[PDB]
C-alpha cells in the first residue's frame, strides 16, 4: 500500500514488481516527487518477499526526458519565502530527493531490469544505468548525460556507473562534450542484453513481449539463487556508489547556488 | 555575507574563523534550519583564504542537547498537507539537513577544532566528533548518542567516527545501550586534547582561554602547512565517512516513517 | 531446532540467545566438530526475528583453553587412510572448521555479548575478539595467542581483529614472542565494558549478573535500534575481516602439511 | 613429488609447466578431491623456480563440465553417519574444496594459460575465468554458470571475475538466467586471447599448437619480468577475490544445507 | 618556466597545447624531459583559465619513451658520482618516474592526447591516463615492451592497462612483449576518434583536432567539465597512486640487476 | 654492501643489526644515508637466516633527522647542475624519500627499533614504521616539526601517525608543532618495553634489548613470525602505499617554494 501516481504505475505480477511510467504527452520527464514515488516503489518492491525481479517500464517514444524543468522553475521564481537561503533551498529541492532515490537503487536487492522503450536523459538515464539489466526496444535508443550543457555535474551515481558500465574513456567524451552514449556503444560494451527490434512506436506491445519472456526465461530456475547472487554480486561497488551518491549530491550543491543550471533549464526548447 | 542567525554567530578574528552557539536559555539545540546555518558557515570558512582554523564554540552549561524536539515536533503534526507521504517528509526534513551539515564537515579543508564547554548529544555529538581537535572545559564533559533510546540509528558518520576515535568495544557497550562517552573514556582515548579544567558556570572565560592559547600556539608556524598535512591526513577515512554519511542518512529514513522517533521524541523531554 | 552438544548449551532469555560453554573439567576446549556446532549456533541465533543479542558464557577457571589438541591428535595417527594427502586431510580438519566458524562470527547481525569468565586461547581467543561487547569476571583474566610457539599463524581474523582492538604495536610484542594480552592491555584498550570484579570461581554466579544487569540496560531501549546501527557498524572492516578470514586460513595450510603444529601440539602440558 | 591422480596429470618443458585434464570418457568431470588436487599441483607448480608458466590443458569434446553429480550424490545418502550434521557435512565436503582451490589459483604467482578445447561448466567455468590467459579451439566454446539451475549461487570468485571479466550487465544476464556466456561474448570482452581455428574432435593437436606457439612467444623475453609485472598485476584485485572467495563459500552453505541443490543434481542429468 | 629545445607549449582560449617538436629522434625523452613534461602539467593545472591540457607531437610517432641514448650516458660515462648501484637509480630512474607519472595522475584538467604516432615504453604509459585520446590513422599502437627490455610495469600500466583494455587482454600483450594495436584500441573503447589522415602530416592533423575541440566546447559551461573530472578522478586515482608508488620501487631490484641496461645495449 | 661511516650493521644469529653510530652529530642523516638504511633493509630481507631486524643508535638522541647542512650543500654551493627547482627536489628529496619510506613499508621481517634518545623528521617517520619500539628511558620523544618547517608529512606519518596515536591526538601534534612525549606513546601502547636506564650509556641499553630478545625468542617456531607478519602488513601496506607516493611529491610544491629552505637557514 502507497499512495498512487497519475504519472507512474504498479503492478505485480508472479516473481515480477512492475513500474510503469506512464506520461507520454509529457515524455515521461519526472519532477522530484515522482523521484521519490520512484524510491518509494523500489523499496516496496525490495520488501515483497514474492518479489524477485523489480521491472521498470516507460510509455512513448521515449523512457523519459530526466527532470520536468518545469518542476524545477515552480521551486524558485513562484514562491521565494519559504527556505532562509538558496542553500537550504537546493539541498531541500535538489539534494534530498536525489541522495534518496540513487540510494533506493543502489541498495535494492532484487533484480532490477529496465526495459528501455525510447531515450533517456540525465537522472532518468543515471538510473537506467544503475538497473542490473537493460534490453532496449529497437537501435534508436539512446542515453544522453547532458551535464556539461547544464552547469552541472554527474548524478545518480554516474561518476560510477558510467565509466564502470561504458568505459573511463567513452564516459569522459561523452560527459565533457555532451555526447550522447549511443545505441552502438551501449551493444558494444554489451550494456543492452537484448534488442527487441520493435517499431519505435509500438513501446506498448513491447514491454509486454519483454515480460513475456522473462516469464519462460525464469521457468526452472531456483529464484532465491538469483537473488542470493545479486546480494554477492552487489558487493564489487556498493561502496563507490555509496561513496559517490554522497560527494556527488553535495558537489552539485554549489552548482544550483551560483545559479547556472537555473539560467541554463530556463531553456531549454 | 550570508543570512543572520539569531541562535549562531560568526566572526574571525586573524586565521580564526569562530563560529559561537549562542542561545543557552534552550540548550543550544539546533532546529534544521541551523544544522543547515552551520554548514553553511563552514563553506564560508572553507572559502576565505585567510582562514586556517574553524573553531566551533558554545554558550551556558550545555555544547548542544541536540536536534530540537520541539522543532522537530513542528515539522509533524501541524502542517500535514504539505507533504505527499511520511517518506517524502522525511526526505526533505531529516535526510536533507543530515547529509548537508555532515558534508560540510566531512570535508571541510581548515583544521576544525570544537570548543567543549558542556555536553554534547546526537547530531550535535556526531559534528563534535568530526572535529579534528577538541578542548573540554572540565572533566564533567561528555558525548550522548541516543539513537538507541530514540528509535534512531548512527548519524553525522559516527558510524565511522566513534570507533575510529573511542575503539569499537566501547563504541557498542555505549550506542546499544545508549549509555554516553564520558569525560574519562574521551581522555583515555586520547579525545579531548586539552582539559581546561574550569568551572561550568564561566563558558564565556573558556570559550576565550582557548582563542588566546590558539593565538600563541600558532605563533612561528607556517600555517599553510597545517592545511597541506591535515589535506593528506583527511584521505585516511575521507571516503569511509564520505559512504557512511549516504547511507546512514537514507537507512535512518525507514525510521522516521515507522514513527518510532517521533513517538520517542514525544515522551522523555517534558516533565 | 538442532543437536545437542554435550559440550555446549544454549537457551533463550527475552531478547537474548544465551550460547553457554559447559565443560569446565576439560577446560572448555574444542573439538573442530564443537567450532562447526558454535558457527550452527550462532547462525540459528541470527536467523531468530525475537533474539537481538548473542551472550557466549563460559564455566570453570577458564572461558576455553582453544582447540582440543586431542581432537587434533586423533586426526592424524588413529585414522591415516581417509585422505589422499595431508593437504587433503588439513583442508578437512583445519582449513574447512576455521573458514566457516570465523565466518560464522564475522557476519553475525545481532549484538554479540562475550562474558570472559576466566582466560581465552587460540581460536577460542580469536573469537572472543570478534564479539562487540566483552566484560570480565575479575582482573585475572588473559587472551593469549600461541601462534609463534605452535608453528602456526594467526586465525579468526586475528591478523585484522587483534591490532584493531589492540593496537598493532601491542599486537605485534605479543603474537612474535607468545606473549598475552593480558587484563591490564584489555581496559587499557577500553576492550573490556565492565568488570565484574567477582570471585574466579564463581563463573556461574557472574554469568548471572551480567544476565541480570542486561535486562535492566535493555529496558527502555528500541531493539531494533541496536540491531540498525550494528549493521552500519558492521561495514567499517566486514571487507578486512572477509579478506583476512579467507587468506589466513589458506596460509596456515602450508604449516601443517609441514608438520611442524603436529610436533608442537603433541606437548603440550 | 606428489600423489597420482588417474584424471589429471602434470609435466614440465622448460619454463612450461603443464596440467592436463584426462578423462574426456566422464567429460572432466572433477570430484571434491580432484579440484583439491588440482590446487596442489597448483601449488607445487608456484613452490618451482623454473617455471613461470602454468598451463592448464584438457581432453576430448569438453575442458570440465565442472563438480561431478554423481560424486556429489555419493557424498550424501549412501553414508549417513559420518557427519553429525547437514551443516558439518557440506563444511566439510563443499566449503573445503572450494575455499582451497579457489585461493590456489587466487594466489598463484606464474602465469596462469587456459587451453578451452570445449565448454566450461560451473567450479571449472570458475577456474577458468580465474586464469590470467585464455585461447580457445573453435568459436564453438562457451561458459556455463548453471548456479539459478542448480540451487546454488557463485564460486570460484566468479562473483569477482565474471563482472570483471565480462562486464556487469552481461554478468547479470547471463547468471540470473543460467544463459552461457557464448564465445563471440567472450571474444567481444577480449576474454579469449586467441582462437585457433581447429575441429573439435582433435583437442590434441589443439593443446600441442598453444604450447608450440608459446615456446616461440617466451623466446628472447626476460622471463622474470613477466612474474614481476603479474606480481603488480595481481594486487588491482587481490583483494576483492579474496573477500569474495571466503563470502562466497560461507554463503552456499546455507542452499546446500536447504537441499535444494542435491534435489536438483539428482534430476537432469539422467536420461 | 623554462624552454625545452623538444618539447614547447601554447595556450589557446581554455586549451593548454603542449608539442613534443623533436620528430627526428621519435620523440624520444630523456628523465629530464620526463620532469618537464609533469613542470608543463603543474603550469596546465595552476591555469585558472585553461580547463584542457592538450598533449601533441610530430612526425611519424608519438614517442618512442625513454631515451636510450641517455640511459647509456647515465652509466657507464660518469660512475663517480653515485655511492652504490642503488642509489643510480633511486635518483635516475625512481624520482623521475614517480614525479612525472603522479603528474599525469593527479592533474585536474580535461587530459587530451593527440595520437599521430605509435607510443612506446613510459610515452605510452602516459597516453593511457589521458582523459581522451583522438587518433590519427588506424597505422598507430601502443606498445609496452618491459617484459623484453628486463623491467616491469611503468607509469602506472598496472592499474591502467588492464583497467581501459581488460585484465586478460592485458596479459597476452604484457607478457609476450606484443603492441595494443589499433583494432584493440578501438574495440576497448580507448580510441574516441580516428581521423584517417595521412601519417605524412602530423601537423595538419593536429590542427585539426584543436578546430574540432573548439567547435565541441562551444555554449558548454567549462566548469562543469572540471567538476565531474574530480568526481571522475576519485573510482582509480588510490589505486592509481598505491600503483606508482610500488611501480616504482619494485622496478629497482631490475634496474640494479642489470638486466634493462645489457637490454638497452642492443 | 658498501662501508657507511655512519650506519655500521651486524648479524647476530637471526638478527640483523644496525646500528647507526654517529652521536655527537646527533645521528643526522643525509639523503644519501637514509638510501643506504634501505640498502640494509634490502640485505636483511633477502637474508634468509634473518627473522629480526634491529635499529639501534649512539648516544644522547636517537636521531635529530635530516642533516641540515646537507640541505644546504644540495643548494646552494652548486645550483648548475639541474635545469629547474623542481628537478633539483625530485632528485634530492623525492627520491630518497620515497625510496627508504617503502623501503620501510615493506620489509618482511619483524622491524624493533631500540629508542636510545629522542627521534625527530624523517627519523621519527621511519621509529613509527617499526612494528615494536622499546625505550631507553621516559625521557625519549618523537618530534613532527613539519608544520615549523614549512613542509607537509613524511616517511608515511600520514598514516602511521593517526594510526598508532589516534585522528585527534594526531593533530594537536602536526598542526601545532608539539611533540608526541614519552606520556604519550606509552598511552597509546607505542612502546612496548621501558628499560629504565640511564640516559648517559645507550649502549649498555642496546646489549639489555639484545639479552632480551635472545632470551624472548626461545624456542618459538620463527618463520611463524614472518607469517603472520605477512599477513598483519596487509591491514594497511595499501594505505602506507598510496601515502608515500602523495606524501612525496606534495610536499615538492613547498621545497620548490622555498619555505623550508628559508626555515632551514635558521
Ligand atoms: C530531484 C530533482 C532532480 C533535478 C536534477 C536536474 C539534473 C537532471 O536530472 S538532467 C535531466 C533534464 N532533462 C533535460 O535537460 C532534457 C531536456 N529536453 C530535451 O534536450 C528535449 O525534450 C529533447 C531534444 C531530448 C527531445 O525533444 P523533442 O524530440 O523535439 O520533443 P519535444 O517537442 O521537445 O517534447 C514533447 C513535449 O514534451 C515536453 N517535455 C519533454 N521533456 C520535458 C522535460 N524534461 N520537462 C518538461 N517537459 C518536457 C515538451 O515540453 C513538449 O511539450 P509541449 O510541446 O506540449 O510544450
Ligand atoms: C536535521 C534534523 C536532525 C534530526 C535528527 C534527530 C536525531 C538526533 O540528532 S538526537 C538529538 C536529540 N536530543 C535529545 O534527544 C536530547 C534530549 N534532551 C535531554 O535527554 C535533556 O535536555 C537532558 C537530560 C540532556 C538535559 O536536561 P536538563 O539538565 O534537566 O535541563 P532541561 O530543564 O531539560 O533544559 C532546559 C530547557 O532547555 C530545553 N531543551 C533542552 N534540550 C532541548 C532540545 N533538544 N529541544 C528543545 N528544547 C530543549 C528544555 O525544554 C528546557 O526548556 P523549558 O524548561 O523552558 O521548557
Ligand atoms: C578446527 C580446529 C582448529 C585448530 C586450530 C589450532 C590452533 C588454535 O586454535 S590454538 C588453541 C590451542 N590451545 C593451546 O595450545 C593451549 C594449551 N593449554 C595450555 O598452554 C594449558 O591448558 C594452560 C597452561 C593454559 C593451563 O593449564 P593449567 O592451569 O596447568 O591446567 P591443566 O592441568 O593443564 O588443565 C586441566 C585439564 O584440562 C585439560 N586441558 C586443558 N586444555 C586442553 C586442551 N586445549 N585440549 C585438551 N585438554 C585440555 C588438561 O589436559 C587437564 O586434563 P587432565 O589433567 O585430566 O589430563
Ligand atoms: C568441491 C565440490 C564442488 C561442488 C560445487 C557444485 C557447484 C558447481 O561447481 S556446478 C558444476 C556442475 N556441473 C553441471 O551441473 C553440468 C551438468 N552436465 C550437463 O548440463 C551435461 O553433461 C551437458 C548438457 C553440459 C553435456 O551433456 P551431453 O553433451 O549430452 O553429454 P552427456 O551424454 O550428458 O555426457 C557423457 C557422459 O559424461 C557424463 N558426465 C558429464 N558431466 C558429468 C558430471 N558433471 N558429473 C558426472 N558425470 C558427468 C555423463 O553422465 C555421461 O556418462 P554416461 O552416458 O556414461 O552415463
Ligand atoms: C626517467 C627515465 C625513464 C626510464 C624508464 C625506462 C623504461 C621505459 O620507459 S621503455 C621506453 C624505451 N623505448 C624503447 O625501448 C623503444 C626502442 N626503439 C625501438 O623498439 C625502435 O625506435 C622502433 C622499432 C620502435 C622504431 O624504429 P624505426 O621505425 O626502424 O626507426 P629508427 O631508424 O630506429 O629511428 C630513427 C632514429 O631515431 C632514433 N631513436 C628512436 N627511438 C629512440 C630512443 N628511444 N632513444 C634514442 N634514440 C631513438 C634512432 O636511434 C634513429 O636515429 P639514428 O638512425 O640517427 O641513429
Ligand atoms: C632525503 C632528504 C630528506 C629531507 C626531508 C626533510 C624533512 C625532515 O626529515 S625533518 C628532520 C630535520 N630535523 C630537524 O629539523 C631538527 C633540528 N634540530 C634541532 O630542533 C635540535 O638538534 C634539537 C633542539 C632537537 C636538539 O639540539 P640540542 O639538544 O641543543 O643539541 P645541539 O647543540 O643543537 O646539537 C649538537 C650538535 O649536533 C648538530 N646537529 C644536531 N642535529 C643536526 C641536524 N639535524 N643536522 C646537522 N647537524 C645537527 C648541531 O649542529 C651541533 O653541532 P655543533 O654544535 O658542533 O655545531
Amino acid at each position: 500500500e502507497i499512495r498512487q501516481n497519475e504519472k507512474i504505475s504498479y503492478r505485480i505480477e508472479g516473481p515480477f514488481f512492475i513500474i510503469h511510467l506512464i506520461n507520454p504527452d509529457n515524455l515521461n520527464a519526472l519532477e522530484g516527487e515522482d523521484y521519490i514515488y520512484l524510491g518509494e516503489l523500489l523499496e516496496l518492491a525490495d520488501r515483497n518477499r514474492d518479489v524477485y525481479f523489480t521491472i521498470i517500464q516507460s510509455s512513448g517514444r521515449f523512457f523519459s526526458s530526466g527532470a520536468d524543468f518545469k518542476g524545477i522553475a515552480k521551486a524558485q521564481g513562484d514562491d521565494t519565502n519559504k527556505y532562509p537561503s538558496e542553500t537550504s533551498k537546493w539541498v531541500s529541492n535538489f539534494v534530498a530527493r536525489n541522495v534518496y532515490v540513487t540510494d533506493a537503487f543502489i541498495k535494492h536487492s532484487k533484480v532490477l531490469i529496465c526495459c528501455l522503450n525510447g531515450p533517456a536523459i540525465g537522472l532518468s538515464a543515471a538510473l537506467v544505468a544503475l538497473c542490473d539489466i537493460v534490453y532496449s526496444i529497437n537501435d534508436k535508443v539512446y542515453l544522453l548525460y547532458p551535464f556539461a550543457n547544464l552547469g552541472l555535474i554527474t548524478e545518480g551515481g554516474t561518476t560510477v556507473s558510467l565509466p564502470l558500465k561504458f568505459g573511463t574513456n567513452t564516459t569522459y567524451e561523452c560527459l565533457m562534450f555532451n555526447k550522447p552514449f549511443k545505441y552502438d556503444i551501449m551493444c558494444e560494451n554489451g550494456f543492452i542484453s537484448k534488442n527487441f527490434n520493435m517499431p519505435s512506436s509500438n513501446a506498448e506491445a513491447f514491454n509486454a513481449k519483454v515480460l513475456e519472456e522473462l516469464r519462460e526465461k525464469v521457468k526452472g530456475l531456483y529464484l532465491p539463487s538469483c537473488l542470493g547472487m545479486k546480494k554477492l554480486l552487489k558487493s564489487n561497488h556498493i561502496d563507490a556508489f555509496n561513496k559517490a551518491n554522497s560527494v556527488e549530491v553535495n558537489e552539485s550543491l554549489k552548482y544550483w547556488v551560483d545559479g547556472e543550471p537555473l539560467k541554463r533549464f530556463r531553456q531549454l526548447g
